Protein backbone atom coordinates (compact mmCIF):
# COMPACT_ATOMS: atom_id res chain seq x y z
CA UNK A 1 0.00 0.00 0.00
CA UNK A 2 1.51 3.21 -1.23
CA UNK A 3 -1.06 5.76 0.12
CA UNK A 4 0.06 4.91 3.38
CA UNK A 5 3.43 6.47 4.65
CA UNK A 6 5.29 6.88 8.28
CA UNK A 7 7.28 10.14 8.87
CA UNK A 8 8.78 10.98 11.89
CA UNK A 9 5.49 13.27 13.24
CA UNK A 10 3.18 10.58 12.25
CA UNK A 11 1.36 8.01 9.49
CA UNK A 12 -0.57 9.56 6.48
CA UNK A 13 -3.15 7.97 4.57
CA UNK A 14 -2.74 9.18 1.01
CA UNK A 15 -5.19 8.89 -2.19
CA UNK A 16 -4.89 7.26 -5.95
CA UNK A 17 -6.18 10.01 -7.80
CA UNK A 18 -6.05 10.31 -11.76
CA UNK A 19 -4.05 12.16 -13.99
CA UNK A 20 -4.20 12.01 -17.73
CA UNK A 21 -5.84 8.88 -18.27
CA UNK A 22 -3.03 7.38 -15.17
CA UNK A 23 -2.84 7.96 -11.76
CA UNK A 24 -0.40 8.98 -8.96
CA UNK A 25 -0.78 9.29 -5.18
CA UNK A 26 -1.69 12.73 -3.24
CA UNK A 27 -1.09 13.37 0.27
CA UNK A 28 -2.90 17.05 0.86
CA UNK A 29 -2.68 18.64 3.98
CA UNK A 30 0.19 17.21 6.03
CA UNK A 31 0.62 19.50 8.65
CA UNK A 32 3.91 20.78 9.27
CA UNK A 33 3.33 23.14 12.26
CA UNK A 34 0.95 23.93 15.20
CA UNK A 35 -1.85 25.28 14.92
CA UNK A 36 -1.18 29.34 14.72
CA UNK A 37 -4.00 30.13 16.55
CA UNK A 38 -5.14 32.11 19.94
CA UNK A 39 -1.86 33.04 22.02
CA UNK A 40 0.44 31.18 18.84
CA UNK A 41 -0.64 34.32 16.18
CA UNK A 42 2.00 36.57 15.30
CA UNK A 43 4.41 34.08 17.00
CA UNK A 44 6.45 32.54 15.36
CA UNK A 45 5.84 28.70 14.21
CA UNK A 46 6.25 25.56 16.85
CA UNK A 47 6.39 22.20 15.10
CA UNK A 48 3.54 19.93 14.60
CA UNK A 49 3.44 17.67 18.23
CA UNK A 50 3.84 14.08 16.26
CA UNK A 51 0.25 12.87 16.25
CA UNK A 52 -1.25 9.51 17.10
CA UNK A 53 -2.69 6.95 14.64
CA UNK A 54 -3.26 7.76 10.84
CA UNK A 55 -3.27 11.17 9.76
CA UNK A 56 -6.03 11.83 6.65
CA UNK A 57 -4.42 13.16 3.96
CA UNK A 58 -6.90 12.90 1.18
CA UNK A 59 -8.30 16.25 0.90
CA UNK A 60 -7.10 19.62 0.48
CA UNK A 61 -6.89 21.68 3.59
CA UNK A 62 -8.00 25.02 4.59
CA UNK A 63 -6.66 28.10 3.37
CA UNK A 64 -5.03 30.84 5.80
CA UNK A 65 -7.19 34.14 6.57
CA UNK A 66 -6.83 36.74 3.75
CA UNK A 67 -8.44 39.58 1.72
CA UNK A 68 -10.86 38.35 -0.84
CA UNK A 69 -10.84 40.11 -4.20
CA UNK A 70 -14.63 40.97 -4.85
CA UNK A 71 -14.14 43.55 -7.55
CA UNK A 72 -15.47 41.24 -10.53
CA UNK A 73 -17.94 38.56 -9.03
CA UNK A 74 -18.26 35.63 -10.92
CA UNK A 75 -15.71 36.59 -13.22
CA UNK A 76 -13.61 33.35 -13.10
CA UNK A 77 -10.54 35.66 -14.05
CA UNK A 78 -10.04 37.22 -10.51
CA UNK A 79 -11.77 34.85 -8.79
CA UNK A 80 -9.55 32.04 -9.65
CA UNK A 81 -7.45 33.34 -7.25
CA UNK A 82 -9.12 33.76 -4.39
CA UNK A 83 -9.44 30.93 -1.45
CA UNK A 84 -11.00 28.13 -2.59
CA UNK A 85 -11.51 26.32 1.25
CA UNK A 86 -12.81 27.83 4.38
CA UNK A 87 -10.67 30.62 5.53
CA UNK A 88 -9.04 29.88 8.58
CA UNK A 89 -6.19 30.38 10.84
CA UNK A 90 -5.12 27.12 11.15
CA UNK A 91 -3.45 26.45 7.94
CA UNK A 92 0.06 25.61 8.13
CA UNK A 93 -0.81 22.26 5.92
CA UNK A 94 1.16 21.39 2.76
CA UNK A 95 0.81 19.26 -0.38
CA UNK A 96 2.56 16.31 -1.91
CA UNK A 97 2.32 14.79 -5.65
CA UNK A 98 4.33 11.32 -5.89
CA UNK A 99 4.26 9.15 -8.94
CA UNK A 100 3.20 5.84 -8.90
CA UNK A 101 5.23 3.23 -8.98
CA UNK A 102 6.54 5.58 -5.85
CA UNK A 103 10.17 6.42 -7.13
CA UNK A 104 12.96 6.71 -4.64
CA UNK A 105 15.54 9.51 -4.41
CA UNK A 106 13.84 11.50 -7.20
CA UNK A 107 13.57 15.24 -7.78
CA UNK A 108 11.52 17.26 -5.31
CA UNK A 109 10.20 20.51 -6.33
CA UNK A 110 8.44 22.81 -3.82
CA UNK A 111 5.99 25.44 -4.54
CA UNK A 112 5.99 28.56 -3.11
CA UNK A 113 2.61 30.77 -4.11
CA UNK A 114 2.66 34.20 -4.37
CA UNK A 115 0.17 36.97 -3.95
CA UNK A 116 1.93 40.01 -2.95
CA UNK A 117 2.49 38.51 0.79
CA UNK A 118 -1.02 39.39 2.07
CA UNK A 119 -3.13 36.55 -0.32
CA UNK A 120 -2.41 32.93 -1.26
CA UNK A 121 -3.46 29.18 -1.39
CA UNK A 122 -1.54 25.97 -1.96
CA UNK A 123 -4.96 24.85 -3.43
CA UNK A 124 -6.02 26.84 -6.26
CA UNK A 125 -6.43 24.57 -9.40
CA UNK A 126 -3.30 26.37 -11.54
CA UNK A 127 -1.06 25.05 -8.71
CA UNK A 128 -2.18 21.20 -8.59
CA UNK A 129 0.59 18.95 -8.50
CA UNK A 130 -0.19 16.31 -10.08
CA UNK A 131 0.64 17.05 -13.81
CA UNK A 132 3.98 17.88 -13.19
CA UNK A 133 4.23 15.20 -10.73
CA UNK A 134 3.56 12.83 -13.16
CA UNK A 135 4.40 14.09 -16.98
CA UNK A 136 8.21 14.48 -15.50
CA UNK A 137 8.06 12.21 -12.19
CA UNK A 138 9.22 14.03 -9.36
CA UNK A 139 7.54 14.80 -6.03
CA UNK A 140 6.36 18.14 -6.12
CA UNK A 141 5.60 19.88 -2.88
CA UNK A 142 3.00 22.86 -2.00
CA UNK A 143 3.41 24.44 1.03
CA UNK A 144 1.82 27.55 2.56
CA UNK A 145 2.39 30.46 5.11
CA UNK A 146 0.57 32.77 6.99
CA UNK A 147 -0.19 35.72 4.99
CA UNK A 148 -1.44 39.18 6.19
CA UNK A 149 -0.91 41.25 9.27
CA UNK A 150 -1.48 37.09 10.80
CA UNK A 151 2.03 36.44 8.77
CA UNK A 152 4.38 39.89 8.42
CA UNK A 153 2.82 42.39 11.05
CA UNK A 154 6.21 43.68 12.63
CA UNK A 155 6.80 45.10 16.03
CA UNK A 156 10.68 44.50 15.92
CA UNK A 157 11.79 44.33 19.30
CA UNK A 158 8.46 42.03 20.61
CA UNK A 159 8.88 38.26 20.70
CA UNK A 160 5.34 37.97 20.05
CA UNK A 161 4.93 39.45 16.94
CA UNK A 162 8.49 39.80 15.58
CA UNK A 163 7.57 39.75 12.03
CA UNK A 164 8.77 37.63 9.04
CA UNK A 165 7.01 34.87 11.06
CA UNK A 166 5.25 34.34 7.56
CA UNK A 167 8.57 33.38 5.61
CA UNK A 168 9.36 31.50 9.10
CA UNK A 169 6.46 29.18 8.19
CA UNK A 170 7.82 28.53 4.83
CA UNK A 171 11.08 27.22 6.36
CA UNK A 172 9.28 24.83 8.61
CA UNK A 173 8.15 23.38 5.69
CA UNK A 174 11.27 23.28 3.82
CA UNK A 175 12.49 21.67 7.31
CA UNK A 176 10.08 18.97 6.94
CA UNK A 177 10.05 18.26 3.62
CA UNK A 178 13.42 17.71 4.39
CA UNK A 179 13.38 15.23 7.25
CA UNK A 180 10.21 13.63 5.61
CA UNK A 181 10.13 14.02 1.56
CA UNK A 182 12.16 10.34 1.68
CA UNK A 183 9.61 8.33 3.42
CA UNK A 184 7.47 9.39 0.03
CA UNK A 185 10.27 8.59 -2.44
CA UNK A 186 11.60 11.76 -2.29
CA UNK A 187 15.76 12.91 -2.70
CA UNK A 188 16.20 15.68 0.33
CA UNK A 189 19.42 16.25 -1.68
CA UNK A 190 17.67 17.42 -4.80
CA UNK A 191 15.14 19.66 -3.41
CA UNK A 192 14.53 22.58 -5.74
CA UNK A 193 12.25 25.80 -4.45
CA UNK A 194 10.31 27.73 -7.17
CA UNK A 195 7.34 30.54 -6.39
CA UNK A 196 6.22 33.18 -8.59
CA UNK A 197 5.62 37.49 -7.33
CA UNK A 198 5.35 37.04 -3.46
CA UNK A 199 6.68 33.58 -3.91
CA UNK A 200 9.62 34.57 -6.09
CA UNK A 201 10.38 37.31 -3.97
CA UNK A 202 10.22 34.48 -1.25
CA UNK A 203 12.50 31.93 -2.61
CA UNK A 204 15.39 34.48 -3.24
CA UNK A 205 14.58 35.60 0.75
CA UNK A 206 15.43 31.64 1.67
CA UNK A 207 18.69 32.16 -0.64
CA UNK A 208 19.77 34.98 1.13
CA UNK A 209 18.41 34.21 4.66
CA UNK A 210 21.63 31.93 6.43
CA UNK A 211 18.86 30.00 8.47
CA UNK A 212 17.63 28.53 4.99
CA UNK A 213 20.22 28.29 3.02
CA UNK A 214 20.69 24.67 3.79
CA UNK A 215 17.31 23.22 3.39
CA UNK A 216 17.16 23.25 -0.54
CA UNK A 217 19.47 22.37 -3.57
CA UNK A 218 18.88 24.61 -6.50
CA UNK A 219 16.42 27.56 -7.23
CA UNK A 220 13.47 29.14 -9.47
CA UNK A 221 12.62 32.71 -9.33
CA UNK A 222 9.00 34.06 -11.27
CA UNK A 223 8.55 37.31 -11.70
CA UNK A 224 9.70 38.35 -8.17
CA UNK A 225 12.47 39.15 -6.56
CA UNK A 226 13.83 39.77 -3.01
CA UNK A 227 14.49 43.34 -3.62
CA UNK A 228 11.30 43.81 -4.88
CA UNK A 229 9.97 47.60 -3.82
CA UNK A 230 7.17 45.64 -2.89
CA UNK A 231 8.98 42.87 -1.09
CA UNK A 232 9.62 44.56 2.23
CA UNK A 233 10.07 47.62 4.68
CA UNK A 234 12.60 48.31 7.38
CA UNK A 235 11.37 47.68 11.30
CA UNK A 236 10.73 51.42 11.58
CA UNK A 237 8.15 51.22 8.78
CA UNK A 238 7.11 48.08 9.90
CA UNK A 239 6.55 49.03 13.67
CA UNK A 240 4.84 51.90 12.25
CA UNK A 241 2.28 50.46 9.95
CA UNK A 242 1.87 47.90 13.20
CA UNK A 243 0.79 50.52 15.20
CA UNK A 244 -1.77 51.99 12.40
CA UNK A 245 -3.11 49.00 12.46
CA UNK A 246 -4.23 48.79 16.37
CA UNK A 247 -4.90 52.41 15.81
CA UNK A 248 -7.29 50.88 12.91
CA UNK A 249 -8.86 48.83 15.61
CA UNK A 250 -8.76 51.00 18.91
CA UNK A 251 -6.00 49.47 20.20
CA UNK A 252 -4.13 50.29 23.30
CA UNK A 253 -1.10 51.79 21.88
CA UNK A 254 1.01 52.52 24.98
CA UNK A 255 3.20 49.28 24.46
CA UNK A 256 3.81 46.60 22.33
CA UNK A 257 2.78 44.16 24.85
CA UNK A 258 -0.98 46.05 25.22
CA UNK A 259 -1.12 46.35 21.09
CA UNK A 260 -0.47 42.48 20.82
CA UNK A 261 -3.25 41.54 23.19
CA UNK A 262 -5.73 43.79 21.27
CA UNK A 263 -4.83 42.57 18.07
CA UNK A 264 -5.17 38.90 19.39
CA UNK A 265 -8.53 39.36 20.39
CA UNK A 266 -9.97 41.03 17.39
CA UNK A 267 -11.41 38.66 15.03
CA UNK A 268 -9.34 37.95 11.36
CA UNK A 269 -11.84 39.49 9.80
CA UNK A 270 -11.90 42.76 12.01
CA UNK A 271 -7.96 42.76 11.13
CA UNK A 272 -8.40 42.36 7.41
CA UNK A 273 -10.95 45.01 6.99
CA UNK A 274 -8.69 47.17 8.15
CA UNK A 275 -5.59 46.06 6.49
CA UNK A 276 -5.20 48.27 3.52
CA UNK A 277 -5.72 51.57 5.99
CA UNK A 278 -2.06 51.43 7.18
CA UNK A 279 0.02 52.04 3.54
CA UNK A 280 1.72 55.49 3.99
CA UNK A 281 0.89 56.30 0.62
CA UNK A 282 -2.09 55.89 -2.21
CA UNK A 283 -0.57 53.57 -4.51
CA UNK A 284 -0.77 50.43 -6.45
CA UNK A 285 1.65 47.36 -5.96
CA UNK A 286 2.15 47.60 -2.81
CA UNK A 287 0.69 45.92 0.27
CA UNK A 288 0.81 46.72 3.71
CA UNK A 289 2.39 43.41 6.00
CA UNK A 290 5.32 42.26 4.22
CA UNK A 291 9.18 40.63 5.57
CA UNK A 292 10.56 43.10 7.58
CA UNK A 293 14.49 43.81 7.39
CA UNK A 294 15.30 42.30 10.78
CA UNK A 295 18.83 41.81 11.46
CA UNK A 296 18.35 38.13 12.35
CA UNK A 297 16.29 36.71 9.24
CA UNK A 298 18.38 38.85 6.94
CA UNK A 299 22.01 39.69 8.74
CA UNK A 300 22.18 43.04 6.85
CA UNK A 301 20.55 45.05 4.34
CA UNK A 302 19.92 42.95 0.84
CA UNK A 303 21.89 45.12 -1.17
CA UNK A 304 24.74 44.83 1.00
CA UNK A 305 24.40 40.88 0.95
CA UNK A 306 24.04 40.84 -2.70
CA UNK A 307 27.26 42.79 -3.19
CA UNK A 308 29.19 40.86 -0.40
CA UNK A 309 28.10 37.69 -2.23
CA UNK A 310 26.81 36.66 1.46
CA UNK A 311 23.60 34.10 0.28
CA UNK A 312 23.62 30.22 -1.13
CA UNK A 313 25.53 30.06 -3.99
CA UNK A 314 23.86 27.57 -6.32
CA UNK A 315 22.10 27.30 -10.14
CA UNK A 316 18.80 29.38 -10.44
CA UNK A 317 16.62 29.57 -12.86
CA UNK A 318 14.06 32.86 -13.17
CA UNK A 319 12.24 35.22 -15.75
CA UNK A 320 9.34 37.62 -15.60
CA UNK A 321 6.50 38.38 -18.36
CA UNK A 322 5.78 41.02 -21.26
CA UNK A 323 2.88 42.81 -18.72
CA UNK A 324 4.02 42.93 -15.27
CA UNK A 325 2.03 45.83 -14.77
CA UNK A 326 -1.19 45.52 -16.24
CA UNK A 327 -2.77 43.73 -13.61
CA UNK A 328 -2.36 45.98 -10.96
CA UNK A 329 -3.69 49.15 -12.90
CA UNK A 330 -6.43 47.72 -13.71
CA UNK A 331 -7.51 47.20 -10.13
CA UNK A 332 -6.30 50.65 -8.87
CA UNK A 333 -5.62 52.73 -11.65
CA UNK A 334 -8.12 55.68 -13.21
CA UNK A 335 -8.72 55.19 -16.46
CA UNK A 336 -8.91 51.06 -17.05
CA UNK A 337 -11.46 49.03 -17.37
CA UNK A 338 -11.96 45.70 -18.16
CA UNK A 339 -14.53 46.66 -20.87
CA UNK A 340 -12.53 48.53 -22.99
CA UNK A 341 -9.41 49.14 -24.59
CA UNK A 342 -8.83 51.42 -21.62
CA UNK A 343 -6.94 54.55 -23.50
CA UNK A 344 -5.63 56.48 -21.14
CA UNK A 345 -5.70 60.22 -21.05
CA UNK A 346 -2.76 62.46 -20.05
CA UNK A 347 -3.93 63.55 -17.05
CA UNK A 348 -4.73 60.25 -15.69
CA UNK A 349 -1.54 59.67 -17.37
CA UNK A 350 0.00 61.54 -14.54
CA UNK A 351 -1.98 60.07 -11.94
CA UNK A 352 -1.63 56.67 -12.83
CA UNK A 353 2.11 57.38 -12.94
CA UNK A 354 2.13 58.83 -9.12
CA UNK A 355 -0.04 55.91 -7.43
CA UNK A 356 2.95 53.72 -9.49
CA UNK A 357 6.02 55.83 -7.16
CA UNK A 358 4.02 57.36 -4.36
CA UNK A 359 7.91 57.47 -2.75
CA UNK A 360 8.68 60.06 -5.23
CA UNK A 361 8.95 63.35 -4.87
CA UNK A 362 7.24 65.81 -7.31
CA UNK A 363 10.62 66.44 -9.44
CA UNK A 364 11.09 62.12 -9.44
CA UNK A 365 7.40 61.64 -10.87
CA UNK A 366 9.00 64.21 -13.73
CA UNK A 367 12.00 62.11 -14.31
CA UNK A 368 9.09 58.83 -14.89
CA UNK A 369 7.34 61.02 -17.33
CA UNK A 370 9.84 62.42 -19.24
CA UNK A 371 11.38 59.46 -19.30
CA UNK A 372 8.60 57.24 -20.56
CA UNK A 373 6.19 60.01 -22.58
CA UNK A 374 6.54 60.28 -26.17
CA UNK A 375 6.29 63.80 -27.02
CA UNK A 376 5.49 63.18 -30.51
CA UNK A 377 2.63 61.44 -29.72
CA UNK A 378 1.78 62.38 -25.94
CA UNK A 379 -2.16 62.51 -26.12
CA UNK A 380 -1.83 58.75 -27.98
CA UNK A 381 -4.12 57.21 -25.78
CA UNK A 382 -3.04 53.95 -26.49
CA UNK A 383 0.79 54.78 -25.80
CA UNK A 384 0.10 55.98 -22.34
CA UNK A 385 -2.02 53.12 -21.56
CA UNK A 386 1.38 50.33 -22.28
CA UNK A 387 3.20 53.91 -20.66
CA UNK A 388 1.69 52.53 -17.45
CA UNK A 389 2.14 49.18 -18.09
CA UNK A 390 5.98 49.31 -18.43
CA UNK A 391 6.40 51.80 -15.76
CA UNK A 392 4.40 49.79 -13.05
CA UNK A 393 5.58 46.50 -14.66
CA UNK A 394 10.19 47.83 -14.89
CA UNK A 395 9.49 49.30 -11.48
CA UNK A 396 7.79 46.14 -9.53
CA UNK A 397 9.30 43.48 -11.13
CA UNK A 398 11.31 42.85 -14.54
CA UNK A 399 14.32 46.22 -13.45
CA UNK A 400 14.40 44.94 -9.60
CA UNK A 401 14.79 41.19 -11.09
CA UNK A 402 17.31 42.07 -13.57
CA UNK A 403 19.24 43.99 -10.46
CA UNK A 404 18.86 40.51 -8.68
CA UNK A 405 20.38 38.55 -11.85
CA UNK A 406 23.36 40.59 -12.20
CA UNK A 407 24.22 41.01 -8.33
CA UNK A 408 23.63 37.12 -7.89
CA UNK A 409 25.70 36.37 -11.26
CA UNK A 410 28.88 37.42 -9.66
CA UNK A 411 29.30 34.52 -7.12
CA UNK A 412 26.15 31.80 -8.34
CA UNK A 413 27.12 28.15 -9.94
CA UNK A 414 25.08 29.22 -12.89
CA UNK A 415 21.88 31.25 -14.26
CA UNK A 416 19.47 31.01 -16.86
CA UNK A 417 17.28 33.76 -17.63
CA UNK A 418 13.26 33.82 -19.70
CA UNK A 419 11.25 36.40 -21.42
CA UNK A 420 7.46 34.92 -20.95
CA UNK A 421 5.68 36.60 -23.85
CA UNK A 422 2.82 34.11 -25.05
CA UNK A 423 -0.75 35.15 -24.96
CA UNK A 424 -2.73 32.39 -23.48
CA UNK A 425 -5.68 31.01 -26.06
CA UNK A 426 -8.27 31.04 -23.49
CA UNK A 427 -7.53 33.75 -21.43
CA UNK A 428 -10.54 35.79 -20.07
CA UNK A 429 -9.17 38.99 -19.40
CA UNK A 430 -9.00 41.51 -22.18
CA UNK A 431 -6.70 41.84 -24.68
CA UNK A 432 -4.55 45.30 -23.68
CA UNK A 433 -3.97 43.08 -20.63
CA UNK A 434 -1.28 40.96 -22.39
CA UNK A 435 0.61 38.55 -21.14
CA UNK A 436 -0.42 38.97 -17.46
CA UNK A 437 1.02 38.95 -14.39
CA UNK A 438 0.88 35.34 -12.89
CA UNK A 439 0.01 33.97 -16.00
CA UNK A 440 2.92 32.06 -16.82
CA UNK A 441 2.25 29.83 -13.71
CA UNK A 442 -0.48 27.65 -15.67
CA UNK A 443 1.88 26.73 -18.16
CA UNK A 444 4.48 25.60 -15.52
CA UNK A 445 2.30 23.04 -13.82
CA UNK A 446 0.96 21.70 -17.19
CA UNK A 447 -2.43 22.94 -16.75
CA UNK A 448 -2.50 23.12 -21.30
CA UNK A 449 -2.05 18.92 -20.80
CA UNK A 450 -6.07 19.20 -20.23
CA UNK A 451 -8.11 18.88 -23.04
CA UNK A 452 -11.26 20.14 -21.05
CA UNK A 453 -9.40 23.72 -20.46
CA UNK A 454 -9.50 24.62 -24.34
CA UNK A 455 -5.64 24.91 -24.89
CA UNK A 456 -4.09 24.77 -28.63
CA UNK A 457 -2.32 21.43 -29.26
CA UNK A 458 0.67 24.38 -29.94
CA UNK A 459 0.18 25.52 -26.35
CA UNK A 460 0.17 21.90 -24.84
CA UNK A 461 3.53 22.16 -26.57
CA UNK A 462 4.85 25.02 -24.86
CA UNK A 463 3.57 24.21 -21.70
CA UNK A 464 5.05 20.29 -21.85
CA UNK A 465 8.28 22.31 -23.26
CA UNK A 466 8.16 24.52 -19.93
CA UNK A 467 7.34 21.60 -17.82
CA UNK A 468 10.89 20.20 -18.81
CA UNK A 469 12.92 22.99 -18.47
CA UNK A 470 11.94 23.58 -15.32
CA UNK A 471 11.99 20.05 -14.04
CA UNK A 472 15.27 19.21 -15.71
CA UNK A 473 16.54 21.99 -14.33
CA UNK A 474 15.83 21.01 -10.68
CA UNK A 475 17.04 17.30 -11.59
CA UNK A 476 20.55 18.90 -13.19
CA UNK A 477 21.00 22.04 -12.74
CA UNK A 478 20.73 22.83 -16.25
CA UNK A 479 17.35 22.98 -18.33
CA UNK A 480 18.74 21.73 -21.50
CA UNK A 481 19.27 18.05 -22.54
CA UNK A 482 22.27 16.62 -21.85
CA UNK A 483 22.88 16.18 -25.52
CA UNK A 484 20.14 16.95 -27.80
CA UNK A 485 19.79 18.88 -31.32
CA UNK A 486 17.25 21.02 -29.84
CA UNK A 487 18.31 24.66 -29.04
CA UNK A 488 19.78 25.53 -26.44
CA UNK A 489 18.86 27.69 -23.55
CA UNK A 490 22.18 30.23 -23.35
CA UNK A 491 24.07 30.58 -19.69
CA UNK A 492 22.94 33.86 -18.33
CA UNK A 493 26.53 35.55 -18.13
CA UNK A 494 27.64 38.95 -16.76
CA UNK A 495 29.13 40.20 -20.01
CA UNK A 496 26.95 38.92 -22.71
CA UNK A 497 23.61 38.50 -20.55
CA UNK A 498 22.08 36.19 -22.63
CA UNK A 499 17.95 35.19 -21.72
CA UNK A 500 15.59 33.65 -24.29
CA UNK A 501 11.91 34.28 -24.28
CA UNK A 502 9.39 31.09 -23.75
CA UNK A 503 6.34 31.19 -26.35
CA UNK A 504 5.09 28.86 -29.25
CA UNK A 505 7.65 30.11 -31.70
CA UNK A 506 11.32 28.47 -31.76
CA UNK A 507 13.64 29.67 -28.86
CA UNK A 508 15.31 32.99 -29.36
CA UNK A 509 18.46 34.38 -27.97
CA UNK A 510 18.36 37.74 -26.64
CA UNK A 511 20.93 40.08 -25.04
CA UNK A 512 20.49 42.91 -21.95
CA UNK A 513 16.49 42.71 -20.70
CA UNK A 514 15.22 46.13 -20.67
CA UNK A 515 18.70 47.47 -19.85
CA UNK A 516 17.85 50.93 -20.68
CA UNK A 517 14.67 51.32 -18.80
CA UNK A 518 16.62 49.30 -16.08
CA UNK A 519 19.55 51.75 -15.73
CA UNK A 520 16.72 54.41 -14.88
CA UNK A 521 15.25 52.60 -11.86
CA UNK A 522 18.37 50.93 -10.19
CA UNK A 523 20.45 53.78 -11.47
CA UNK A 524 19.20 57.28 -11.84
CA UNK A 525 15.87 58.21 -10.30
CA UNK A 526 17.22 56.39 -6.73
CA UNK A 527 20.37 58.38 -7.21
CA UNK A 528 17.94 61.10 -7.63
CA UNK A 529 15.49 60.89 -5.27
CA UNK A 530 18.14 60.13 -2.40
CA UNK A 531 19.92 63.66 -2.96
CA UNK A 532 16.62 65.72 -3.58
CA UNK A 533 14.92 64.71 -0.28
C1 LIG B 1 -4.99 39.64 -8.54
N1 LIG B 1 -4.12 40.83 -8.38
C2 LIG B 1 -2.85 40.84 -9.14
C3 LIG B 1 -4.52 41.94 -7.48
C4 LIG B 1 -5.76 41.85 -6.76
C5 LIG B 1 -6.16 42.88 -5.86
C6 LIG B 1 -5.36 44.06 -5.62
C7 LIG B 1 -5.87 45.14 -4.60
S1 LIG B 1 -4.78 46.52 -4.38
C8 LIG B 1 -5.82 47.24 -3.20
C9 LIG B 1 -5.59 48.47 -2.50
C10 LIG B 1 -6.58 48.90 -1.54
O1 LIG B 1 -6.40 50.18 -0.76
C11 LIG B 1 -7.76 48.11 -1.30
C12 LIG B 1 -7.98 46.89 -2.00
C13 LIG B 1 -7.05 46.40 -2.97
N2 LIG B 1 -7.01 45.25 -3.77
C14 LIG B 1 -8.11 44.24 -3.73
C15 LIG B 1 -4.11 44.19 -6.35
C16 LIG B 1 -3.69 43.13 -7.28
C1 LIG C 1 -10.64 11.07 5.47
O1 LIG C 1 -10.34 9.67 5.57
C2 LIG C 1 -11.53 8.86 5.71
C3 LIG C 1 -11.07 7.44 5.94
O2 LIG C 1 -11.13 7.10 7.31
C4 LIG C 1 -12.40 9.01 4.46
O3 LIG C 1 -13.57 8.22 4.60
C5 LIG C 1 -12.78 10.47 4.26
O4 LIG C 1 -13.50 10.62 3.05
C6 LIG C 1 -11.52 11.36 4.23
N1 LIG C 1 -11.88 12.77 4.16
C7 LIG C 1 -13.03 13.23 4.68
C8 LIG C 1 -14.27 13.18 3.79
O5 LIG C 1 -13.10 13.72 5.81
C1 LIG D 1 30.03 25.43 -10.90
O1 LIG D 1 31.00 24.82 -10.02
C2 LIG D 1 31.81 23.83 -10.70
C3 LIG D 1 32.64 23.11 -9.64
O2 LIG D 1 32.85 23.91 -8.49
C4 LIG D 1 32.66 24.51 -11.77
O3 LIG D 1 33.48 23.55 -12.42
C5 LIG D 1 31.74 25.18 -12.79
O4 LIG D 1 32.52 25.97 -13.68
C6 LIG D 1 30.71 26.09 -12.10
N1 LIG D 1 29.70 26.46 -13.07
C7 LIG D 1 29.48 27.74 -13.34
C8 LIG D 1 28.86 28.06 -14.70
O5 LIG D 1 29.75 28.64 -12.55
C1 LIG E 1 -13.83 23.94 -22.39
O1 LIG E 1 -14.22 24.91 -21.39
C2 LIG E 1 -15.62 24.90 -21.03
C3 LIG E 1 -15.82 25.96 -19.96
O2 LIG E 1 -16.51 25.44 -18.83
C4 LIG E 1 -16.05 23.49 -20.62
O3 LIG E 1 -17.37 23.51 -20.10
C5 LIG E 1 -15.98 22.56 -21.83
O4 LIG E 1 -15.58 21.25 -21.43
C6 LIG E 1 -15.03 23.10 -22.93
N1 LIG E 1 -15.81 23.85 -23.90
C7 LIG E 1 -16.34 23.23 -24.95
C8 LIG E 1 -17.48 22.24 -24.69
O5 LIG E 1 -15.96 23.42 -26.10
MG1 LIG F 1 -8.49 43.35 25.94
MG1 LIG G 1 2.89 46.42 -22.44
Amino acid sequence: SELLVNTKSGKVMGTRVPVLSSHISAFLGIPFAEPPVGNMRFRRPEPKKPWSGVWNASTYPNNCQQYVDEQFPGFSGSEMWNPNREMSEDCLYLNIWVPSPRPKSTTVMVWIYGGGFYSGSSTLDVYNGKYLAYTEEVVLVSLSYRVGAFGFLALHGSQEAPGNVGLLDQRMALQWVHDNIQFFGGDPKTVTIFGESAGGASVGMHILSPGSRDLFRRAILQSGSPNCPWASVSVAEGRRRAVELGRNLNCNLNSDEELIHCLREKKPQELIDVEWNVLPFDSIFRFSFVPVIDGEFFPTSLESMLNSGNFKKTQILLGVNKDEGSFFLLYGAPGFSKDSESKISREDFMSGVKLSVPHANDLGLDAVTLQYTDWMDDNNGIKNRDGLDDIVGDHNVICPLMHFVNKYTKFGNGTYLYFFNHRASNLVWPEWMGVIHGYEIEFVFGLPLVKELNYTAEEEALSRRIMHYWATFAKTGNPNEPHSQESKWPLFTTKEQKFIDLNTEPMKVHQRLRVQMCVFWNQFLPKLLNATA
